[PDB]
């Protein structure tokens, strides 16, 4: 436990220390075009250390929202990956979680911003990322009249698994969340390399709801997370052969919803012990919280066999069709800290 505690206390100092002198958390980089994301970024870490029982850490997340009730420069009230990017459902939901945190659910703005969510909701019953006009009306692509926006406002499964999240979306978006879960166990995100992103939140979203009815659902997601864990204690992905602290920490987050079974207690050790081993000197973890951007017609990401990694391409290139990083280590580290503290009490 000293180990573990010495581990979150020097993440946490990162962190904090990691913010700009306004106190924004930045993060993800799409060079001149969107650039860095700061409201998206934002939303997520400080809904990420939430957990934390500290004061200090408390009064980051108050002015975290504090910066986010100044962003109210576009007309639905919603927020968006940074300034110049328009609203999507899946920052405005992180910024509701935040707003959770520190009391302000029934704020104005708050009232506002789950007004706009609500539009998102499509005829499946799941969330969609864009609204058509108001993405297009952004983007700059080259032909854009004979260009279909069917993938990116179509319902994506890793937002309505995040929205989810909000006890007041939880109804609307079960049925959905239930009919998208593979024979495997699993989900299957839109935006994330990583599935285990998408199986842990829709997995604690439906044990958050607590039916009887869902729990065999719960249990298959967890049987499937115990097989993605190698018995060293991490999550091996093509990219990243020798464990993704990324993917690592979520399905450590996904195993906390078995208390009961002895080797899933187990494997959430073996992660614990392995995070623990792979965290820097500076109290961060290595960059690995892939986001893909995939082209707007495309509805099925997932059978995409192209993605390379933006970063590593030469020459000329384009963002669709390609995989960019939380260059930082803010994304990432915040989702470690975040699963270490939420497992440590089960050990």
């Amino acid at each position: 436990l000293n180990q573990l505690s010495n581990s979150i206390n020097a993440a946490v100092a990162f962190l904090l220390e990691a913010r700009n002198l306004e106190g924004w958390w930045q993060d993800f980089n799409f060079p001149q075009a969107a650039s860095i994301g700061d409201e998206w970024v934002t939303a997520y870490v400080g809904t990420m250390l939430a957990t934390l029982p500290y004061a200090h850490v408390h009064e980051a997340l108050m002015q975290a929202w504090e910066l986010l009730k100044i962003r109210d420069h576009r007309p639905t009230g919603e927020w968006g990956y940074n300034y110049i990017l328009c609203g999507d459902a899946d920052t405005t939901g992180w910024a509701l979680q935040l707003a959770a945190a520190v009391g302000a659910s029934d704020s104005e703005r708050a009232q506002q911003a789950r007004a706009a969510l609500a539009t998102h909701l499509q005829p499946n019953g799941g969330i969609a990322t864009f609204a058509e006009e108001s993405i297009r009306a952004y983007i700059k692509v080259p032909d854009l009249a004979n260009v279909s926006f069917q993938g990116w406002c179509g319902a994506h499964t890793c937002v309505s698994a995040a929205v989810a999240a909000l006890p007041e979306f939880r109804s609307r978006l079960h049925d959905y969340l239930r009919v998208t879960q593979t024979s495997q166990g699993n989900w299957e995100g839109y935006w994330w390399s990583d599935h285990e992103y998408t199986t842990a939140l829709t997995a604690e979203a439906l044990a958050a709801g607590g039916q009887a009815a869902d729990q065999p659902s719960i249990e298959q997601a967890v049987a499937w997370g115990l097989k993605r864990l190698c018995p060293q204690g991490f999550v091996a992905t093509s990219k990243h052969p020798n464990g993704s602290t990324f993917a690592t920490a979520w399905c450590l987050r996904l195993l906390l919803l078995n208390t009961v079974d002895a080797e899933v207690k187990a494997a959430r050790a073996a992660a614990i012990g392995w995070l623990l081993e792979q965290q820097r000197p500076n109290g961060s973890w290595v960059s690995s919280a892939y986001l893909r951007i995939p082209y707007p017609f495309d509805r099925n990401p997932n059978q995409f066999p192209h993605w390379r990694y933006y970063d590593e391409i030469e020459g000329d290139k384009r963002f669709e069709g390609s995989i960019i990083f939380d260059h930082n280590s803010i994304f990432t580290t915040a989702t470690v800290v975040n699963s270490l503290v939420k497992a440590a009490p089960m050990l």
